[PDB]
């Protein structure tokens, strides 16, 4: 009984089913969530992810996997009621996402000790819950490997072994983060086909990306939606090429959609083309189309989101 | 009724009487305690804090300002019990501690929105309660004065000139941050005898620490009883220097001592003469005493603890 599940019992990873790999029921900065509660309303949060939820349903998602971690408000509380009114299969996480430098807590702490914390959830349960986590989340952005990132991929790696928990990524896609974060985490050995390199979607550098999965590593081209750091039918281009040229069994592909975040609204861009919705359910309806009329199968289609989640939580 | 207290009804400035200027009821990072509960016990931190504070009350103390704020764990429902508990006037503030960048919230967001939350505290309330913040606090260390610290400072120079509270800072004695806050601040239209540069006690540069307060702001020659940043007998040295130069008016003394934080513990250091016990009290064992025997007056004891923040809350 593989992977642990948010308020049901563990399944077996051959029984996951159509997966998306990195999606967010919620999303908020832990501090000033307690600081400020009057920015925030749990209901319409909790009304929000449970519709998207359902649609992602109706459209025969069986399992959702939510890398919400410390820094971007992990709740497995409501996570549970989300279950509970829906009957999703939910795969919550553990890990830490900074981009420089760690909370003051850590100050004179080891990496075993954030090891520690990561392998207690996966092993004990989360937030005092029996809810257990099934994969650790750890992040690099445009700052690069800094000291404190460092120490988070290793003690990442530390749970891994201990557990063999998957590892997922957030990477920026401009620079090399991604292949750093694979390099460190092999060295110290991890196995490569354990670990999901996010947010590459967000590049058309295709040599780069190709170069991640070829040294073994699923290629998360997650962020369908935020044509911010790229348009879908660039995207969806970079997607087609990848398959076409023979990269099915590495790609992993999701919204990295959250169905609420408290982030500030950055200015509209506007293009010729009226932008898709972003949604849970935006690849049903652009990306899974656009591939299906460009010639790509259903066995394609199964490769990446079903046996690949599989692969990679077996 | 200018100084809101937690728990109780508003008082006059003038009534605040001895005052601690600068501790922590408890402290800690809200991201780490949000996932990680196991690290933490509250009926531990509550005993400690009440203990604290009731050592305190039966040294003289009247209030404590307590300048815990977003970054450091404030927790009004925590700091309303300890005054239930104890009957001590207590002064909650709103504020930032960031030293580099501000959480992921603040993305796209303008010094006037962050302002408004700290508007918000002073106005209408803290937590969703009816208990107000009484001060703007804010931070810099050794990155300097960054973009996000800056936008942070100018924010509460607008929510001073918008409500009248004044501005304790958290500053590092080595570099020039605690000048430099006082000098944006002033250029921002604050009042500077609305200013508590703090920390400043961390440095026997008395140079430097006259120079600020010549340029009209309170010096915080709080953390009194930790040695890392510098011995007692150093501090006391320099705290005996300022006063027989003449700054009695513009000394604030305290211990920024936290009954309960939650930091990794560094490498002990044994020093020729046993360490003092870093506590609330540990002014009136140490300090204090160690004042009087050197040639101060009972008057500059009450400059120091009684009409300097009397004035800074006037
Ligand atoms: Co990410
Ligand atoms: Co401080
Ligand atoms: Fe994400
Ligand atoms: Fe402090």
């Amino acid at each position: 009984m593989r992977i642990p599940l948010v308020g049901k019992d563990s399944i077996e990873s051959k029984d996951i089913g159509f997966t998306l790999i990195h999606e967010h029921l919620r999303g908020f900065s832990e501090a000033v969530r307690q600081q400020w509660p009057h920015l925030y309303n749990e209901d319409e949060e909790f009304r929000n992810a449970v519709n998207e939820v359902k649609r992602a349903m109706q459209f025969g998602v069986k399992t959702i996997v939510d890398p919400t971690v410390m820094g971007c408000g992990r709740d497995i509380r409501f996570m549970e009621k989300v279950v509970k009114a829906t009957g999703i299969n939910l795969v919550a996480g553990t890990g830490i996402i900074i981009f420089i430098d760690l909370p003051f807590y850590f100050l004179n702490r080891s990496i075993d000790e954030i090891a520690d914390l990561f392998i207690h959830d996966i092993k004990e349960g989360i937030q005092g819950t029996l809810n257990k986590a099934g994969f650790v989340k750890i992040a690099a952005d445009e700052p690069g490997i800094t000291k404190d990132v460092e120490k988070v991929i290793k003690a990442a790696a530390i749970a891994n072994k201990e557990t063999k928990v998957p590892i997922i990524t957030h990477s920026n896609a401009h620079n090399n983060t991604g292949l750093e974060q694979q390099r460190i985490l092999t060295e110290e050995g991890v196995d490569p086909g354990k670990i999901l390199i996010g947010h590459l979607g967000d590049t058309d550098n295709i040599d780069y990306i190709k170069k991640i999965a070829d040294k073994g590593s699923f290629i998360g081209l997650d962020r369908y939606g935020l044509d911010l750091f790229l348009p879908v039918d660039k995207r969806n281009e970079t997607t087609l090429r990848l398959i076409k040229d023979g990269y099915s069994d590495k790609i992993m592909i999701s919204h990295d959609y959250c169905c609420t975040i408290d982030w500030g609204t950055a200015k509209p861009e506007y293009k010729p083309k009226l932008a898709p919705r972003w949604s849970i359910t935006l690849i049903f309806e652009d990306t899974i189309p656009f591939l299906k009329r460009n010639g790509v199968n259903e066995e394609v289609i199964a490769t990446i989101f079903k046996e690949n989640p599989k692969k990679f939580f077996s």
